[PDB]
């Protein structure tokens, strides 16, 4: 097959253009994943109450920070508490001789009449909008989590529709869904509708990130294939540092999720420009459509042996891609067979492992350093170094080592950052940026290893199950965040331990580099 693409351009033209589109419609779908870091940022907030709030009321001598003294209790957090409010002002604890033992909490109210946030970084967003806070806040968790759901059902059901329908239909139709549930995201009027938008959007996002990367390689000849696929994994690098300054730019939520949406519309546009893959044409039976694509991207590459190709020398040449078909598999088949047993369970785990870390760690910026823009940013900027670097090991010094001490400087970054003092927000930053980088890394590690530790034919099968397993635990990922009512501790603690102990995992594996 790659000898027709060498008569087509097997590298050319053609596979630039498309690489570059496609980069850049990753990028954009990097940016809609981590949106809500900057849609749904929770500003301070308090209690309204009458004597701050209600500017028509009597007005008086005394300072702002005396009535916010007079009217908010003070909270766990060295801060005026964010859910209640004092029944009658306080006016005993403006003396400097105030104790604590002076107000009880009877003498506490919730939030009878709602909540006041600030503005100064973020005009709105979805929690001051939906007030999703104090008895609320499991709100923003479950719906990064409802997002994840739909990333794992739209990974489901792309692979049946993509074999059905072929790879370019499905991406189109994956791009005008998302251009359209995030347009409708935006304009929600209640929680729930912005729920289930967001869920489909992520539906749309799946089949997006499956048929890219399927369509890139099946039209690049082999020499190339690698390089194509490192490339696709560093849109997904750009699209943090896209994320950083478009959220910079755009302080609004309704039209940042506006803005990452219409993109979307330009992509589904120039899908159409896209031709489909010549492999699923002629495996489907459709010879005479396969060789129109063929002469399509000959001419776009300007080559001559377009002059050569007719329907005999493509049926009788990919005849052995056609009988390809004879030989399933079941997940149940890799658990079945003895000695895969241990590394089904491994490589699963470690697949596990990083979606659990990655996207529990990276939705919660806030928690990790100070300013989230520049954590946004840099994230991104550490996470392309790191990924070649991880590349330059994994050539030189093996794929279990890589791997294990990838996944455990991950942990160990992510670790320290619980013993570390809250006053050096600088030095937590950069730790929950490395630990960030070293999970990119054992991404890039485990994509690599999967591949080579099954036979040829169970080889698919348990890079789907590890994949599958990624997009399970992402789920999991953010849930864990509502154990931060024990203290922040807690959760940093849970993401740190899991990479450790399926770095511990990965020393066990038997190693593929030949040697
Ligand atoms: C603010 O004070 C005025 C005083 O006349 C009152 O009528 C109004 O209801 C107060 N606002 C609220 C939200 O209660």
């Amino acid at each position: 097959f790659s000898e027709l693409l060498d008569l087509v351009g097997g590298l050319g033209r053609f596979q630039v253009l498309q690489t570059m589109a496609l980069m850049v419609s990753i990028m954009w779908l990097c940016t809609q994943s981590m949106l809500e870091n900057f849609s749904a940022a929770v500003p301070s907030h308090r209690c309204w109450a009458p004597l701050l709030d209600n500017s028509t009321a009597v007005s008086t001598s005394l300072s702002p920070e005396a009535l916010l003294a007079i009217s908010i209790p003070p909270g766990p957090n060295q801060r005026p508490h964010q859910c209640r409010r004092f029944r009658q002002p306080q006016w005993q604890l403006l003396d400097p001789n105030a104790t604590a033992t002076s107000w009880s909490e009877a003498d506490t109210e919730p939030c009878v009449d709602g909540w006041v946030y600030d503005r100064s970084i973020f005009t709105s967003t979805i929690v001051a909008k939906w007030n999703l806070v104090c008895d609320s806040h499991a709100l923003k968790p479950m719906a990064q989590s409802i997002y994840l759901a739909g990333i794992l059902v739209g990974a489901a059901a792309c692979g049946p529709a993509s074999d059905r329908f072929g790879r370019r239909l499905v991406l189109t139709w994956s791009y005008l869904q998302m251009a359209v549930m995030g347009t409708a995201a935006a304009f929600a009027p209640a929680f729930p509708v912005y729920c289930l938008f967001r869920f489909l959007l992520a539906f749309a996002v799946a089949g997006v990130m499956m048929n890219t990367g399927t369509l890139l390689m099946e039209w690049t000849a082999a020499r190339a294939r690698p390089l194509v696929m490192t490339l696709n994994s560093l849109g997904f690098s750009f699209g943090h540092g896209l994320t950083a300054a478009v959220a910079y730019g755009v302080r609004d939520w309704t039209l940042l999720q506006l803005v990452v949406s219409v993109p979307f519309f330009l992509c589904f546009l120039y899908s159409w420009w896209l031709p489909e893959s010549a492999r699923w044409l002629i495996i489907k039976g459709k010879p005479d459509q396969a060789l129109q694509e063929l002469r399509k991207v000959a001419r776009i590459n300007g080559h001559k042996e377009a002059k050569n190709l007719t329907i005999e020398v493509l049926m009788s040449s990919v005849k052995e891609e056609v009988a390809s078909a004879k030989e399933p598999r079941s997940v149940l088949d890799l658990f079945c067979v003895p000695g895969l047993r241990f590394r089904t369970c491994i490589s699963t785990l470690c697949w596990f492992a990083f979606g659990f870390t990655f996207f529990g760690l990276a939705l919660d910026l806030q928690a990790l350093g100070s300013n989230i823009f520049l954590l946004q940013m840099f994230i991104g900027v550490v996470d392309i170094p790191a990924k070649m670097g991880a590349l330059l090991l994994l050539s030189h010094l093996g794929r279990r080592p890589t791997l294990a001490a990838s996944l455990l400087l991950a942990g160990l970054c992510i670790l320290a950052n619980t013993l570390v003092p809250h006053e050096m927000g600088a030095l937590r930053s950069a730790l929950a940026v490395l630990g960030l980088g070293g999970v990119g890394a054992a991404f890039t590690c485990i994509t690599i290893y999967s591949s080579e530790l099954f036979p040829t034919v169970l080889r698919m099968t348990a890079v789907g199950l590890g994949q599958m397993a990624a997009r399970g635990g992402a789920i999991l990922g953010p849930l864990v965040r509502l154990l931060g009512v024990h203290g922040p501790w807690l959760p940093l603690l849970v993401y740190g331990t899991v990479p450790v102990l399926s770095g511990l995992a990965a020393l066990l594996l038997p190693e593929t580099q030949s040697l």
